[PDB]
């Protein structure tokens, strides 16, 4: 029992992180086989970030302008290509520690672990969600660019995020590992306001099932509701609409607890309308939305990784 | 910017975890050099846990009764000794992945990362605190015994916790790596009620400095206080007494923010007396007490590990 914000073990990713320096800009790269992936804004100075022309800045860059360091060892760069907002630096040495891996583009609401790095060295690991406005609420200082977000299924690392920018509101934006930003964000130091940070309704429901499995039951009310009646209450509180697909995904937690999905919706509706009256749920005085249904099952079942 | 519950990267510890089976009981061991450390209750059946005589149960156990498995490889056990509540199984192969390490016994209020394991395989990593009642609020299912808690200073892993038991209230108890329980807990399946779970006052203060550094300033009030006046308010709310040593430790956060420690105490006193009025601080509607002053500095400075 107990329920924590749990990250994936970071060992398989720690062995992939390097340092990439181009001129006076230093950030993190990901070394998988004979390719290092990093943010293309490695080629920019502080002044270039206001209005950068990446094609033009790239012309003054050769293979030898990219210093890739893994510990006390420099990798030789044998080729470079810009794919969307990432650079692919081809190196002459395949990473001996390369794990089984995949690149995935995740949906809003999906969670992943971040290994925050500085100078190609890991600082720590935490669990994040891709918010419905395509920002993440991370912990990133100067130098953290090129840190990655990932999921693990047994022995295969699914890379889903690379860190590129902090918006003026202190929230984060970045790309998949093909270099395509999540949401409308660009790698320019300009005005880019995030949209409404809506709550991930299906994740709140998962987390309430986790509470029930763990003994926190005070919020279980006497009521049920429909998807349409719940969505009319949800809209007011900036909650994502709940769909049939969401009901389906909560099926296994429904089955384990014997609480119907729509009964758990009516409990949630009462928490939204009435508040929590200073009570807590799994030691939080807010409704937590950064656990997926999959995350609840995994943590409550003790699923392990090769 | 941003502030997360951040664990240490788990790679150095992942490579130390093994599976230990004695008869029909399977749990986790820690393989450091040619010694595997595990909970002595590996030698117990379910019925033995009600009233176990460890010296007597140990007499029916030989070197060959301990099956230690690292992946598809069995380690040979060449000696065993019980030290307090841990077994030290001497194996013929020194762990090639042994990192620089230390065993430390931590104080109440200190934080550490847990690598939760099942069958010697890592499931995930999270940040915990040793509570003032010497319990931890973890996430542990059947089979998690022998999972470890640790801190990292550059390249040296300080092991501080091994998981042994879940109390009937769903909170956790375990030992240092010399096998001495934290607090009055024993490895028996009996009535052992935890004392008052008091709030770690110095950690709340650290976390309020983190909030200030990150832009959350609404709670900064117009007042100051003394240690004695604050402690008279703290006692009522089951907050640990604040000492001069605590004031000293908050010195660096005081210096960085320009907010005197006693001014931050008066802000805290107002939050305790008046509540948070449904406002949040670093996305929490409660006062978080599982960040040390050291943890705030580390996360706000970007300290990395070799």
């Amino acid at each position: 029992s107990g329920f924590r914000k749990m990250a994936f073990p970071s060992g398989k990713v720690e062995g992939c992180m390097v340092q990439v320096t181009c001129g006076t800009t230093t950030l993190n790269g990901l070394w998988l086989d004979d390719v290092v992936y990093c943010p293309r804004h490695v080629i920019c100075t502080s002044e270039d970030m206001l209005n950068p022309n990446y094609e033009d800045l790239l012309i003054r860059k050769s293979n030898h302008n990219f210093l890739v360091q893994a510990g006390n060892v420099q990798l030789r760069v044998i080729g470079h290509s810009m794919q969307n907002c990432v650079l692919k630096l081809k190196v002459d040495t395949a990473n001996p520690k390369t794990p089984k891996y995949k690149f995935v583009r995740i949906q809003p609401g999906q969670t992943f672990s971040v290994l925050a790095c500085y100078n190609g060295s890991p600082s720590g690991v935490y669990q994040c969600a891709m918010r419905p406005n395509f920002t993440i609420k991370g912990s990133f200082l100067n130098g953290s660019c090129g840190s990655v977000g990932f999921n693990i299924d047994y022995d295969c690392v699914s890379f889903c995020y690379m860190h590129h920018m902090e918006l003026p509101t202190g929230v984060h934006a970045g790309t998949d590992l093909e270099g395509n930003f999540y949401g409308p964000f660009v790698d320019r130091q300009t005005a880019q306001a995030a949209g409404t940070d809506t709550t991930i309704t299906v994740n709140v429901l998962a987390w309430l099932y986790a509470a029930v499995i763990n003994g926190d039951r005070w919020f279980l009310n006497r009521f049920t509701t429909t998807l349409n009646d719940f969505n009319l209450v949800a809209m007011k509180y900036n909650y994502e609409p709940l769909t049939q697909d969401h009901v389906d995904i909560l099926g296994p937690l429904s089955a384990q607890t014997g609480i119907a999905v729509l009964d758990m919706c009516a409990s949630l509706k009462e928490l939204l309308q009435n508040g929590m009256n200073g009570r807590t749920i799994l030691g939080s005085a807010l409704l937590e939305d950064e656990f997926t249904p999959f995350d609840v099952v995994r943590q409550c079942s003790g699923v392990t990784f090769q």
